[PDB]
């Protein structure tokens, strides 16, 4: 379905029935959008983000890592 709420990325394929691959999504902190990459890091490693319509809000590698240093244009 959809709303926003926190997910593990890892079960996302069924939840848009547009799959991370599919499905514009973008880090957290950055607003970058991540690749299967940085969305393997939410499927794999199961990291938990949250859910948005059409789009979601993750963390890339930096942002994964680097938590501690929040900023949206990182400067
Ligand atoms: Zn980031």
């Amino acid at each position: 379905g959809a709303m926003s709420y926190s997910l593990y990325g890892t079960t996302l394929e069924q939840q848009y029935n547009k799959p991370l691959s599919d499905l514009l999504i973008r880090c957290i902190n950055c607003q970058k959008p991540l690749s299967p990459e940085e969305k393997q890091r939410h499927l794999d490693k199961k990291q938990r983000f949250h859910n948005i319509r059409g789009r979601w809000t993750g963390r890339c590698m930096s942002c994964s890592r680097s938590s501690r240093t929040r900023r949206e244009t990182q400067l």
